[PDB]
């Protein structure tokens, strides 16, 4: 059936209910699982992993040496789970990209976007989303790939992986606060290198939690930075590093923002307007079970084409806070040098959604 894909595998579970098991259960209980096609995953091959990572890294963490969660064998299993997470994502990406499925959501762990060429970090061993993109390039010759990363932390590995490639547009929305938030990378001025100059976009929020960024601020960032640039780029496939740690309920250092889960349904629906709807979302961060389950539900519902719960009038009427406007305007200023959609006008970043619409 030409519909929404899901990927999930119990061999990724720690105990052999955590995050991915709670999400899977929510999708079952709400009936959304019933409307999707659940595919079978597989371990990534060592060669696939080596499209992004070094042979030495892949051999060390990818190979089995041959479980109490409070021993070193917990981390050995997590590295195994990571190898499996990459093959689950690759499989879903290819089924959507070939037209077998319309779109997809990958319920996987551990996350991948912090993993660098030969350095695991931030709970990440292998960069699943980056590996998928490389394989779409090398095996299907896909001309344009947009990667959107809306986990609250900068996706340092994915930026690295494509920093000189103009055929892949990497766009990260993250808390930055002038280099004082993990992992410390992803300044707005990091725009790419060589031929890839201008094809790396760091929508970096600065100013701290005075006040925290919420729905109005991210919707405005999408209106002003993400969709204008993404539309002009005109990708053939969209991949999303879909972390949900920006949702309300994730405290100050391991989160700090007050997004609603509902807002991610709307962000998804917007992204569904590109690439003919060829979109796959892969779970990254977020850890509050209720928040990540609410958000995963909202995203899958959007992908299935269901009618979304209307955002509260309060959100639609809210002008973004001054820190958010300052942050958006700094990003636009830098990227006007590279994108026609940012050269034409002056900033309307301070308007609410209704105001932006009314003035059009
Ligand atoms: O910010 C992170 C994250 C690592 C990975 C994060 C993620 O992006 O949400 C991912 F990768 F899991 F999806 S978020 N840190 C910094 C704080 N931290 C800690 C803390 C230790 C002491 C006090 C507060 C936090 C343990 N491990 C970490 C990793
Ligand atoms: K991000
Ligand atoms: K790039
Ligand atoms: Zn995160």
């Amino acid at each position: 059936r030409f519909t929404t894909g899901l990927v999930y595998d119990t061999l990724m579970l720690k105990h052999q209910a955590g995050r991915i098991q709670s999400i899977w259960s929510r999708l079952q209980e709400t009936g959304l699982r019933g409307k999707c096609e659940a595919i079978r995953g597989r371990k990534a091959t060592l060669e696939e992993l080596q499209t992004v990572h070094s042979e030495a890294h892949t051999l060390l963490y990818g190979t089995n040496p041959l479980v109490d969660s409070d021993t070193i064998w917990n981390e050995v299993h997590s590295a195994g789970a990571a190898r499996l997470a990459v093959g689950c994502v690759v499989e879903l990406v290819f089924k959507v990209a070939t037209g077998e499925l319309k779109n997809g959501f990958a319920v996987v762990r551990p996350p991948g976007h912090h993993a660098e060429e030969s350095t695991p970090m931030g709970f990440c061993y292998f960069n699943s989303v980056a590996v998928a993109a490389k394989l779409l390039q090398q095996r299907l010759s896909v001309s344009k790939i947009l990667i959107v990363d809306w986990d609250v932390h900068h996706g340092n590995g994915t930026q690295q992986a494509f920093y000189s490639d103009p055929s892949v547009l990497y766009m990260s929305l993250h808390r930055y606060d002038d280099g004082n938030f993990f992992p410390g990378s992803g300044a707005p001025d990091e725009v790419g290198t060589g031929p890839g100059v201008g094809f790396n976009v760091n929508m970096a929020f600065t100013g701290g939690l005075d006040p925290p960024m919420g729905d109005a601020e991210y919707l405005a960032a999408f209106r002003t930075v993400v969709m204008p640039i993404a539309s002009e780029f005109a990708p053939d496939v969209v991949l999303v590093s879909s972390g949900f740690d920006a949702v309300e309920g994730h405290p100050t250092p391991l989160g700090g923002y007050n997004l609603s889960a509902r807002c991610f349904g709307y962000l998804t629906k917007q992204l569904m307007g590109l690439a003919g709807g060829r979109i796959v979302l892969a779970l990254e961060g977020g850890y509050d079970l209720t928040a990540i389950c609410d958000a995963s539900e909202a995203c899958v519902s959007a992908l299935l084409g269901n009618e979304l719960d209307p955002l509260p009038e309060k959100v639609l009427q809210q002008r973004p806070n001054a820190n958010a406007v300052r942050s958006m305007e700094k990003v636009m200023e830098i990227h006007s040098k590279y994108w026609r959609c940012l050269q034409r006008t002056t900033s309307t970043a301070g308007r609410s959604l209704i105001e932006a619409q009314t003035c059009e």
